[PDB]
């Protein structure tokens, strides 16, 4: 059965929610106010560490209006299952506009993934 | 229930999604207006698409191949709740320094109907360890 | 039942390996001495052709350290459960610092998404949604 265990790693961290009934993700706030650079970068810390099920991962996803509005999106972003270290999420700012993002602010959206893990068979013949 | 995807036109120059081989991830999006995506820049492509797809999945507008090398063209963001019944844009982000010139019915990117869960979230004071 | 079938190219090219039990993705490693040149792109072989079943495709997706250590990105990533041609890492690189490639680096991760693909129909009108 699905599960989304969220753990706080502070008093400033926000836990996350989905933004509509048939959302795919769960928006995750800043735990910081931080400067993104312009045609740069920036590690921002959720203060949340998570679980979700085996056979998922949670993606960490760019919000549309960050993306649209101010050239920011989100690098890397693949959440292992296993993974119980905190959740940073890695902006990227795509412009020549320094940024900043303020405490509190939704950052990203956190979508939990199906997938499969196979045992790798290597071929001779892919068909 | 079975899985769908509804798609329905708001202006005659949008394009049917259509996917690219039968076990293909993806339908390619098309789009409605000439425009150009700046250099270094962005740009918000219109596709005249409103959409539905199944609870239990988004649809994710997912980059080409060929325009992510020959353009260094990507999709900025492209996560489409299963809910959103707005138009569908094509947000785009040029990573070099010539414009990438659209053309209307030029595919720009192609959606991918993912499959996900949505459990509650339940704050905890423990994880396990692995 | 899942599979993911692996075809070697050439003797450079390294089968995708998961590092824990419950990781997401298989680590994908070059074969090839490469460069991303700053705020520029590249185009990594593997030197892998690749399988994965049908209600799936493979994402090529990015590792964490080289995005924050080295501000690298995964360009288009979408590899079709029928695509059978090699596979190749495109890399663009978001900061003013070269980023060298050495043959067996670990360059992305391949991740199998599962995904629906029901016929598409146009409609009239759609339901609207409380939202
Ligand atoms: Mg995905």
């Amino acid at each position: 059965s699905p599960f989304f265990k969220v753990k706080k790693l502070s008093e400033k961290a926000v836990i996350p929610t989905r933004g509509s009934p048939l959302s795919a993700g769960y928006d995750l706030s800043s735990a910081v106010d931080s400067k993104v650079p312009a045609r740069g970068k920036a590690l921002i810390p959720t203060d949340l560490s998570i679980a979700v099920p085996e056979g998922t991962y949670a993606r960490i996803a760019p919000r549309s209006g960050l993306a649209w509005k101010h050239s920011i999106d989100v690098g890397a972003g693949v959440i292992d299952a296993d993974y119980r270290g905190p959740v940073g999420v890695i902006l990227f700012n795509h412009s020549d506009a320094d940024f900043e993002v303020k405490f509190g602010d939704r950052i990203a959206q956190l979508i939990i993934e199906k997938i499969v893990t196979p045992d790798v068979v290597e071929v001779d013949d892919l068909d």
